[PDB]
Protein backbone atom coordinates (compact mmCIF):
# COMPACT_ATOMS: atom_id res chain seq x y z
CA UNK A 1 0.00 0.00 0.00
CA UNK A 2 0.70 3.90 -0.44
CA UNK A 3 0.61 6.42 2.29
CA UNK A 4 -0.81 8.41 -0.37
CA UNK A 5 -4.13 6.40 -0.63
CA UNK A 6 -3.20 5.83 3.20
CA UNK A 7 -4.25 9.72 3.79
CA UNK A 8 -7.83 8.90 1.99
CA UNK A 9 -8.20 5.34 3.67
CA UNK A 10 -7.50 6.89 6.99
CA UNK A 11 -9.70 9.85 6.31
CA UNK A 12 -12.51 7.88 5.35
CA UNK A 13 -12.06 4.80 8.38
CA UNK A 14 -10.50 6.59 11.02
CA UNK A 15 -11.60 9.92 10.65
CA UNK A 16 -14.64 9.81 12.61
CA UNK A 17 -12.62 8.61 15.72
CA UNK A 18 -9.17 9.32 15.26
CA UNK A 19 -7.05 12.36 13.94
CA UNK A 20 -3.04 11.60 14.38
CA UNK A 21 -1.85 14.42 12.66
CA UNK A 22 -0.21 16.98 15.16
CA UNK A 23 -1.66 16.55 18.44
CA UNK A 24 -5.26 16.25 16.72
CA UNK A 25 -8.47 15.85 18.29
CA UNK A 26 -8.81 12.85 20.67
CA UNK A 27 -12.68 12.40 19.52
CA UNK A 28 -13.18 8.80 20.24
CA UNK A 29 -9.82 7.75 19.54
CA UNK A 30 -6.28 9.26 20.52
CA UNK A 31 -3.29 10.51 18.21
CA UNK A 32 -1.60 7.46 17.70
CA UNK A 33 1.24 9.72 17.42
CA UNK A 34 4.48 7.10 17.07
CA UNK A 35 3.30 3.64 16.59
CA UNK A 36 6.29 1.48 15.81
CA UNK A 37 7.76 0.33 19.29
CA UNK A 38 4.78 1.48 21.06
CA UNK A 39 3.74 -0.57 24.07
CA UNK A 40 -0.77 -0.34 24.34
CA UNK A 41 -2.87 2.41 25.22
CA UNK A 42 -0.36 5.45 26.53
CA UNK A 43 -3.39 8.15 26.15
CA UNK A 44 -2.47 10.68 28.94
CA UNK A 45 -5.05 13.27 27.12
CA UNK A 46 -7.76 10.42 26.25
CA UNK A 47 -7.45 7.73 28.76
CA UNK A 48 -7.54 4.39 27.57
CA UNK A 49 -10.04 1.78 28.93
CA UNK A 50 -7.35 0.04 30.49
CA UNK A 51 -7.62 -3.24 28.04
CA UNK A 52 -6.30 -1.98 25.35
CA UNK A 53 -3.45 -0.70 27.67
CA UNK A 54 -3.39 -3.93 29.49
CA UNK A 55 -2.65 -6.09 26.53
CA UNK A 56 0.96 -4.61 26.99
CA UNK A 57 2.15 -5.86 23.15
CA UNK A 58 4.20 -3.81 20.62
CA UNK A 59 2.64 -1.95 17.75
CA UNK A 60 4.26 -2.55 14.39
CA UNK A 61 3.18 -3.15 10.94
CA UNK A 62 1.91 -6.75 11.78
CA UNK A 63 0.03 -6.27 15.40
CA UNK A 64 -1.02 -3.04 13.63
CA UNK A 65 -3.03 -4.85 10.24
CA UNK A 66 -3.66 -7.53 12.96
CA UNK A 67 -5.59 -5.66 14.96
CA UNK A 68 -6.89 -3.93 12.83
CA UNK A 69 -8.35 -6.80 10.89
CA UNK A 70 -9.40 -8.21 14.25
CA UNK A 71 -8.93 -5.78 17.21
CA UNK A 72 -11.09 -8.23 19.59
CA UNK A 73 -8.83 -11.08 19.13
CA UNK A 74 -6.28 -9.07 20.47
CA UNK A 75 -7.65 -7.14 23.22
CA UNK A 76 -11.45 -8.18 24.09
CA UNK A 77 -12.56 -5.06 25.32
CA UNK A 78 -11.42 -3.04 22.86
CA UNK A 79 -13.70 0.27 22.74
CA UNK A 80 -13.21 0.38 18.85
CA UNK A 81 -17.35 -0.19 18.07
CA UNK A 82 -15.76 -1.08 14.32
CA UNK A 83 -15.99 -3.40 11.20
CA UNK A 84 -12.38 -5.20 10.67
CA UNK A 85 -10.56 -3.42 8.03
CA UNK A 86 -10.50 -7.47 6.13
CA UNK A 87 -9.01 -6.10 3.03
CA UNK A 88 -5.39 -6.45 4.09
CA UNK A 89 -4.83 -4.34 1.07
CA UNK A 90 -6.84 -1.31 2.24
CA UNK A 91 -4.70 -2.03 5.51
CA UNK A 92 -1.25 -1.98 3.85
CA UNK A 93 -2.10 1.45 3.10
CA UNK A 94 -2.94 2.22 6.08
CA UNK A 95 0.58 1.06 7.61
CA UNK A 96 2.25 2.77 4.77
CA UNK A 97 0.74 6.20 5.98
CA UNK A 98 1.11 5.29 9.34
CA UNK A 99 4.84 4.62 8.36
CA UNK A 100 4.86 8.17 7.56
CA UNK A 101 2.48 9.63 10.56
CA UNK A 102 2.34 7.59 13.59
CA UNK A 103 6.55 7.37 12.83
CA UNK A 104 8.21 10.10 10.73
Amino acid sequence: GDVEKGKKIFVQKCAQCHTVEKGGKHKTGPNLHGLFGRKTGQAPGFTYTDANKNKGITWKEETLMEYLENPKKYIPGTKMIFAGIKKKTEREDLIAYLKKATNE
